[PDB]
């Protein structure tokens, strides 16, 4: 039983600027989610019953990303949801699958609805059940694109790619609503997890998704510079108008419900919590700020594409003092900024 | 010889366990552990020997759940014997008794032995001392088969010296306790994760187990202590609010509290300078409900690490260090929690 | 994509005392801003529309420093502001230029008004547009002093010096109103940025400016010890009577507006700064006095009669968060105002 | 410019327990302040106008420690305070001296009043003025015990010893009222400073004093285990009945005034201390009882029956801020007062 190293999250690191011949308006955000699936922007919405149904997925895809329909619903309803996204323009769409008895039955129905990718998502992706589930899926549907998660190690990338996954999803414990690391003691701070896993995926030719723990646009730049093909978010999108759930008002402020899929409410021992986040308005305005920040970061790094970003990215580690310097400090902020908050 | 800085030492909140390949489900794992070579526990949990934590009611409840309680010694010799006696006659449950380094030490041990106590815990502020080492030797001479836990310690050298004195198990923890001020008033101690790991390593070489005593707040902390090599975890704070702990239920402004205090606090010693504090913690209802959450957390952690057994968990556990920013990410963040979780509190 | 090292900001480090044969009242604060421009004190006011117009630049220069007139104005008005400064005595003045379609005509205007230095300043100075800008300016006005920024790597120092910069300005992300590091993920903790850049500039013969993130006089000492020729500040000066903006009273205290140049309000669409209020400080002279006294104190502690000697002989140690807590006052209820400390 | 290392303060480290054969009550706390001055306990009260006059110095002496009479009075009044302590019986007394034009005058007076040790104390002890001052005092009074400070490096230990000091005082910037590190940028976290200076002093046979930054009895154990012959405290004693100043009441709480001597108030150029108020803590003997109890407890944990053995067998580990949270009480609503713990 040994200590391997210090592992870092997004707030621990910064990207060093490079020489740049490209302006933020000239960079391309295109990325391959699998070898067969290109996104126009590297963003995905979490498959949670408070984040992504057909309305969110349609909106994500029109912006050039993708939404993964959650599976806290009957098989027929999830099929319906996928079908509505597919009929709204041949937009891309995903569907969540669990390691369950009816797993193949749920897969058959979202395939019938012509889902583009299934996400075999589970608390612990580096497990025999997930490995065998991927092998059953790829044996019946060899061309069906499969994302498997969640994981946090190069060995997990290796075993899941060996099983036939086309993409793997990284993140054990970083979610805003997640208590996995506290109740089970397990996880890897997300920037080191993505860096280590994406480096392994690149050697195998399998992309990785940086899933969870993202709070600012600059976090996504770091996830992409570390080598993730795409970034998945629940918190950043669950307050948008297109997220499921009504808008609630409490003492002058408008909120939407957001909860972990492993919380008591979502399941009705838990590994998530349930709560409220601020109402953000329409997805478009959030995406515009996220993409603007990504384009700026890429301008700072001289990267015209996502791959060039990864190839020339150098991180430095900052201390808690450096974190205090990186945020605004020693000012009473009195005007809303659209891409910042405390 | 000169003073030196050895290394950085870590507490539970500093580290995370890296997930392994798993072929085991949380409900398939076994929590059986050897507290000593002759005492098996069904779950690796112990309740602390404090006068706000463990008497008969608590020890009975702990044994029923598969753990064990250590009856505290802020008690006449006779009362402690009767406390042990009630646990033994309550269905043959395991029971332990706390013993200090006192002039009547052997008279206290005699009485709990007669009450058929299964283990005695010679616990004191500084276990790595001549008084403790001579006391273990005296007990193992009069009672060669009596199981003896000695503590508290924090170094591998202390494991060896107490193992050579004849201890069957050593208890690790100088300063991690919720109510403890040792490190602040005396400047002494070792962050608990590193203390458990370095002592467990030495104990494994010698074949003596180590207990991780103090500083546990969440079920995931227990997983880290077991993964660092402890055979069992000892908790005061987590159990002091349970209905089975001593003390009445106090209500102040809509919340329910129970008293919890260090054995080295002024109040506990009136019943020197103090090395503990006195206060209140939340009432938690029945012990069974807390243990359920603890065991569930432990089983989930073993599932993530691919460990069907506690020895497999130690053999394959890998830790990473996280910063304070990583700690912020590990807890729920950027959310207004509006519903209680039964295993997470703020 | 890899991790280079840990990088430090000012609060991460402390300077070790040296043997001293000099009293703080004997040190000299002269610095070469460029080869041609000497300042009597190594302080600059930021080129921001809530910090430096002519009033601020005139006071900074009378105190021995310099102000950089911001460019959130028409070309004509910026020339008029520089001209106000030059007509108010022998006063040094600077003017901010950006990478814009009308860049050279803005430079022509400020040159005609007799500006002493232009600051070609933009979010990312290590860029082809800044490099081409410096070359174009130097090709037309070979003797005009050019500061280029902002940057944070030794490679950018070398490229901007090769382009013909006379001085480079270091700082990506540290400013009190800046969100660059949060929104784009990019920056270098400022003490390490200044140290690594100044060392490259020393080898090349080009000075560097420590711009941004400075809060106390001690911070400036650390910036200068790390090799910067001068320190540039916005927050420390924006609350002064000579900065732009009225004085606002609210619940018994006095405030002034301070905002990033990349905030929505300054720009009037993804901002890299915020907008807010800071305490009114009174006259520039009194803040400068405290700054100077603290710098002179630090040079006393390090035995430095000059700023070059301070840099040549300074050693740092890293402190933890607990060391930070010990470095500030602690375990006291402060009941009297200190003119050079506040919580 | 170069970063030498990470430097640590008391909150950054913990001492590893040793095998012990000694109970706390059996421990001996005697120490050599200098080769010719023994204290029954290794505690000194700071030479500050809010901590030690004769009332404090006499009380420190009766407890086994010693007070340094502060210098913020006339030469005549300081000798009177020294004389009053020395006529109260066989009590030890120190007196503070500065690098002043009347330095020798003030030394003459306190020497006439039979002071036992002088403390040539200044902001920056590793300076020509202090080195010359020690040399002049020792050339006139070869047997006067001289403590010189304040310093933070082994080079300063060596330079001050070669000048004739009998003890050196370590501490640049750790004091609770101190702002040296914020306003001048200079200092060394105190545990590292004591350890590095104590190691040099032991090679030379000259003791060091750990001055400032101590909050709990456990911090003093760390400073002695790090090599100091004694610990000097202002904040821990300024709330005691024997400190100067009246007991002031506000909302049912009792306070005393405490201020740095580089604060504006004490100086009545640029300040390096703050002014404020701390809790009233009653008679000094109550506080000393708790300090000595905690020290004896720590030496029990370290198997040190006496103090010389302590440094030789002291092993520190570094703790993170998470370890710091574990070291204090946590997850408890403390409802009873503890005599040796507060937050
Ligand atoms: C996103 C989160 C956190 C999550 C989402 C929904 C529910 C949960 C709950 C609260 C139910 N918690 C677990 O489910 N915890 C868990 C822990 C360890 C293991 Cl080993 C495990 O099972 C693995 O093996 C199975 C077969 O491959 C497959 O279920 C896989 O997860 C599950 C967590
Ligand atoms: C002080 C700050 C932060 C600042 C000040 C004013 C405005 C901005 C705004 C909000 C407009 N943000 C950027 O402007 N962000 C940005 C990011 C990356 C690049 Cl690559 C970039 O462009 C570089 O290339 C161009 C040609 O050299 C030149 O404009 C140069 O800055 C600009 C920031
Ligand atoms: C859980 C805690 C902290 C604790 C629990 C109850 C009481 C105490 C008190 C406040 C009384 N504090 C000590 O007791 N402090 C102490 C410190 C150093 C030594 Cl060396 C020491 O004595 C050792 O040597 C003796 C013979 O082996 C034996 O008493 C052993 O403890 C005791 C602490
Ligand atoms: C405890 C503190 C902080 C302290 C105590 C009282 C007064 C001061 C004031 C506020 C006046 N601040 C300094 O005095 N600051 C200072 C800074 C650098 C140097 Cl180099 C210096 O003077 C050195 O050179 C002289 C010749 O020996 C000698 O006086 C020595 O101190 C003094 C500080
Ligand atoms: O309750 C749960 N426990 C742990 N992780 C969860 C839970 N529910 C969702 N997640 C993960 O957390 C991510 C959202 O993280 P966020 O973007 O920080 O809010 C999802 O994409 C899932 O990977
Ligand atoms: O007063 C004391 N001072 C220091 N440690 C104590 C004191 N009383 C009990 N302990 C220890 O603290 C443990 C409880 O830690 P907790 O589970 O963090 O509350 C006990 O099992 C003892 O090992
Ligand atoms: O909005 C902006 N975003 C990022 N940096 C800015 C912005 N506006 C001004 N700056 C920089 O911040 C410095 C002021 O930093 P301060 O002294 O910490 O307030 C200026 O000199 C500029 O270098
Ligand atoms: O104002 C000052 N500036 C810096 N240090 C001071 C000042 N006044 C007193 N000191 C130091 O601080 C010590 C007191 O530290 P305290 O015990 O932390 O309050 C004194 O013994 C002096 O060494
Ligand atoms: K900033
Ligand atoms: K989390
Ligand atoms: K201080």
């Amino acid at each position: 039983a040994r200590i391997l190293k210090t592992a870092y999250t997004f707030d621990d690191v910064l990207l060093v600027p490079n020489k740049s011949e490209v302006l933020p308006n000239e960079v391309s955000l295109k990325t391959q989610l699998t070898k067969k699936i290109q996104l126009n922007i590297p963003l995905m919405s979490a498959s949670m019953d408070t984040v992504t149904e057909s309305k969110m997925a349609i909106a994500m895809a029109r912006e050039g990303g993708i939404g993964i329909i959650h599976k806290n619903m009957t098989i027929e309803d999830q099929a319906r949801e996928v079908d509505r996204v597919k009929r709204s323009g041949g937009l891309l769409c995903g569907a969540s699958i669990g390691v369950t008895n009816d797993m193949m039955e749920r897969v058959d129905a979202v395939v019938k609805a012509k889902v583009d990718v299934i996400v075999l998502d589970t608390a612990h992706g580096h497990s025999k059940g997930v490995i065998e589930g991927v092998k059953r899926i790829k044996a019946k549907y060899p061309e069906l694109q499969v994302i498997a998660g969640n994981i946090a190690t190069p060995e997990a990338v290796r075993d899941l790619a060996e099983a036939g996954a086309d993409c793997v999803k990284v993140g054990i414990g970083p979610g805003s609503i997640c208590t996995t690391r506290i109740v089970a003691g397990v996880g890897v701070p997300q920037l080191t997890a993505v860096m280590d896993c994406a480096e392994e995926g690149k050697k195998l030719g399998i992309p990785v998704i940086a899933d969870g723990g993202l709070k600012y646009s600059g976090d996504i730049v770091k996830a992409l510079a570390a080598g993730a093909c795409a970034a998945m978010m629940g918190s950043i999108f669950a307050g948008c108008e297109e997220a499921p759930g009504a808008i609630e008002i409490y003492q002058g402020r408008s909120y939407k419900v957001y909860r972990g899929m492993g919380s008591l409410g979502a399941m009705a021992v838990p590994e998530g919590v349930e709560g409220r986040i601020a109402y953000k308005g329409h997805l478009a305005d959030t995406i515009y700020q996220l993409i603007g920040g990504i384009k700026s970061g890429m301008g700072y790094l001289g990267a015209p594409t996502l791959e060039n970003l990864y190839e020339n990215a150098n991180f430095v580690v900052q201390t808690s003092a450096g974190f205090r310097e990186s945020h605004p400090h020693d000012i009473n902020i009195t005007k809303e900024a659209p891409n910042y908050s405390v």
